[PDB]
């Protein structure tokens, strides 16, 4: 009795899988779909790379670790469904050094850093040890209202924001009746929390990233034995249409003459694909601003927010090494991360590989933000046929970092000349990592991103169109939340309320 | 009498250039000096492609525009001094489309791209068609102080410097007495004034941009006839000692026990190169950055600022055509510039092709900050070989931008197959295309890093190291500065004195 209805995905990321998930667990007679991905490779953000096929050499270029906190059980409830191979990650570990203007951190130490305006720097001496306090104090009330209630929450961290993390701190909040904090301040703050120049971007921002690391509940961590492309793997084999990779859509139409429901469109070098009655939009914003769009017939501050919201680079670099040196020779046993204000910014000490002995892989710089911007630069497609500028800079700064246990010497012996790196920015399917707004993006331009489109036919989905920017947790609230649109339009009641039993 | 000294220059660009023409022409006896360059091109970011050895087959892809004003006199005074062939440049043309939410702008028309609130967009109605005024109020007051003296209007201006451009708009300025806008109006805003999302950083670098593009004395603009490399050319061929290619510095040192002025040394794949009386370091910040420089022992907020100062990217692509369609079909005969909000952005067109009827280069897409990023997410280094995305999403935008006058078909008809394109975020030897500081950075950044250290045997020299960003001229004075100070620091008062008297 359901007339034939076809729907079109665009982007095969952990959004574009989820929705036909969705579809397929509910089973709509005469429902089907077309997913179409331009790159060759399926998953999007979530990409691993396998260095052998051996058991844990790997890392993850995206997406790699997991906290267990309410807010983002959509993302557990999802690695349960497809059997993932949950194991601990450890956000710290053991002995990790942290290396600022060359001085390693010590506990009970007045400036061990040796940045303050006592021993000579320019930080003021009753902010240099205590960023974490004074952090806390800016960020923390809206916090526990984001424990409360995520949604409640974000609805009155929206109050604020207007402003920058740094012009929040700055000027005491919105009132000026919290502490005002000087430039350096500031800046030692931002240098000691997040990526250069951070604190320019939303205050809504670093307040969700605090909470979302550094949660009220001290939450489990959890990363996926084997890598994160395990969970592609798993959603890509249950789909009852398969991905069409190599398929990059370019332009995406709606005929409003047309009376019947299959009246959309999509233009995949030069060639119609039409008859879909709603088409979701999974690709990254920077993705969509260049499809022509205008048989959309989009709200202008619609189009203003594709291409204006903010998105934030990021790179990763990751080294294979003979034997865990870290583990063995630097009492590094259990994860963490190592930060520092050299260029490679935070080496990560791998959860999955705390008991191997042989070769191992060390995720030893991942940067945000400019740090990553200069980083990528020395990435490149086909890395230089020894003379390769980025191992160098890593095996120096690693050497630095290191430097209580170890050599320049002893960490090249024992580099064995594998590597890889990526950045996002440099990535044509994306075009940066994941968003993070500016000030006054998601109170006044985010809004409009959601709003209705092609008579509600049209939805732009992703990380970047949640309240939970650079979370798997964003995409699939967004898409199980364009998934209610399309029932809802369609008035398929019956499937409707089988959504909110089934997903909610 | 004066014993021998040697300096070392690191990095060939125009900056680096500078500082050995300025030692040539002193002729200071016994004192020579060695200019190291990472890349194997010397002249960094004055580059000129050209696509043949034809007379106008070009385009710049670093600098390729000059203001005539008074505080560029230095620059002028280089061109001169090299006998560079300078031709009228025309920023303002004829007939040239401007193309915002699918309508093209024309005078006299009230809300020509249909954004403002009465016709269903957000934009305020008082706003939509005065930025120029709005903005001229804004930036008014310190651009005429800038235009009386530079330097003056300069440290008036650091008396806002905690601002960003947005937070300027919005608060009304320091104190309230200017006009409020909200954050739909100042979206605006920016969009007809500059790059995505760099409202966001400093209000004053809006004004110097103001000032250098919109100057109150209404300057005539120049270029260099067959591009700005011979300018590098010409400052090649005067050296006394010759630049030294894929010589990439990686630590810069002072040995402070040796009783010696040649107590320096720079470290080059491994290799140690000493004996120098002073350093003048010309590169990029974020190549700066990643060298050791503990054997400088810099000033802990003079490394911050290396980190920390704020660039902005900025990718060119250009197009070969077999005719100057721009000029025959659509009346754009003078020049100027085409601005959009589709991702291309900014179309260029030539001054130094107008009289041309066969073969011509189209600066097709000139971008800043976000949208270069994702402009240069297309821009591989090893070019895709008619599968090429950019290539047609350049061609698709200059359809649209044209279509008072020009198909898709016939601008791909006429389209050679030949372009280039560079993305200066992905430029390893520099990092990003220019500073462009964040709130605060001049006023509180900037003065350490212009800080003496080595006892004033170490310069940190460029753009970056000036009042003015993004220029030639910020380079040269710079360089002279440093000049200045080296002479200062060996009491070489003839030579000073002349130096004065030649170079100022
Ligand atoms: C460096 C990094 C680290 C991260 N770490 C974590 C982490 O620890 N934990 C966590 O929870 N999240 C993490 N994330 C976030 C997570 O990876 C993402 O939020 C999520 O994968 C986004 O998926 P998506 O489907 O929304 O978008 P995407 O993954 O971008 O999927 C969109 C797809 O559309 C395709 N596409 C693009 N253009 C077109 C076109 N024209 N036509 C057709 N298809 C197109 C793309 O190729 C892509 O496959 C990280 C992200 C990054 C960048
Ligand atoms: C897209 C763009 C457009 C521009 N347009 C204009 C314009 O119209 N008008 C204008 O006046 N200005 C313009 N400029 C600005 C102008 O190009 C620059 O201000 C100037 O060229 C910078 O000179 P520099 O010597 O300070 O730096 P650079 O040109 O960066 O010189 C530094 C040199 O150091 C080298 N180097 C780097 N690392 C090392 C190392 N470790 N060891 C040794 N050498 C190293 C680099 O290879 C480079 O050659 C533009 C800039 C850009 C990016």
């Amino acid at each position: 009795e359901l007339p034939p209805r076809k729907v079109c995905i665009v982007g095969a990321g952990v959004s574009g899988l989820y929705i036909a998930m969705i579809l397929d667990d509910l089973k709509i007679p005469n429902l089907t779909y077309d997913i179409f991905e331009s790159s060759s490779r399926t998953g999007g953000r979530l990409y691993t790379h396998h260095f052998t096929d051996a058991k844990h050499d790997y890392y993850d270029i995206g997406a790699m670790r997991y906290p267990d906190i309410p807010s983002m059980k959509r993302t557990f409830n999802l690695f349960k469904r497809t059997g993932m191979p949950l194991i601990k990650y450890y956000l710290d570990g053991e002995n990790t050094p942290q290396l600022y203007n060359n001085h390693f951190f010590a506990k009970g130490v007045v400036d061990p850093y040796m940045v303050s305006v006592a021993n000579g720097g320019t930080v003021p001496d009753d902010v240099v040890d205590s960023v974490g306090e004074k952090l806390q104090q800016a960020f923390g009330y809206y916090k526990e209202k984001l424990a409360e209630d995520f949604d409640k929450g974000f609805d009155e961290l929206m109050l604020v924001d207007d402003m920058t993390t740094r012009e929040y701190l700055k000027r005491g909040g919105p009132k000026g009746e919290a502490p005002k904090y000087d430039f350096f301040a500031i800046q030692w703050m931002e240098t000691q929390n997040t990526g250069t120049n951070l604190f320019d971007q939303a205050f809504s921002e670093s307040v969700i990233a605090s909470f979302d690391f550094d949660n009220p509940t001290k939450p489990e961590w959890y990363c996926i034995e084997g890598g994160t492309s395990l969970l592609v793997d798993a959603m890509k084999e249950t789909l009852v249409h398969k991905v069409q990779n190599n398929k990059r859509v370019e332009a995406i139409s709606i005929d409003l003459d047309a009376p019947d429901d299959g009246n959309m469109s999509v233009k995949i070098g030069g060639k119609d694909y039409s008859g879909y009655s709603t088409v979701f939009n999974t690709t990254a914003l920077g993705c969509l601003d260049r499809m022509d769009l205008r048989g959309l017939n989009l709200h202008p501050t619609q189009a203003d927010a594709i291409r204006c919201l903010h998105y934030a680079n990021s790179t990763k670099v990751a080294l294979k090494f003979s034997y865990p040196w870290w583990i063995k020779d630097c009492g590094i046993t259990c994860g963490g991360a190592a930060s520092t204000d050299l260029p490679l910014r935070t080496c990560v000490y791998p959860s999955y590989n705390l008991g191997d002995t042989g070769e191992a892989v060390l995720l030893a710089s991942y940067t945000w933000s400019q740090d990553a911007t200069r980083i990528g630069s020395l990435v490149k497609d086909a890395p230089p046929q020894k003379e390769d500028e980025l191992v160098e800079l890593i095996l120096q700064n690693l050497a630095r970092l290191h430097a209580e246990h170890m050599t320049y010497e002893k960490i090249k012996e024992a580099y064995t000349g594998v590597y890889h790196a990526y950045c996002w920015a440099n990535d044509p399917n994306v075009g940066g990592a994941f968003a993070l707004f500016g000030p006054g993006q998601f109170s006044n331009l985010y809004p409009y991103l959601m709003r209705p489109a092609a008579g509600g036919k049209f939805h732009i989905v992703g990380e970047a169109s949640s309240v939970h920017h650079a979370w798997i947790i964003g995409s699939l609230e967004s898409a199980y939340t364009a998934v209610y649109q399309f029932l809802y339009k369609y008035k398929m009641w019956d499937y409707l309320r089988l959504l909110l039993e089934r997903w909610q």
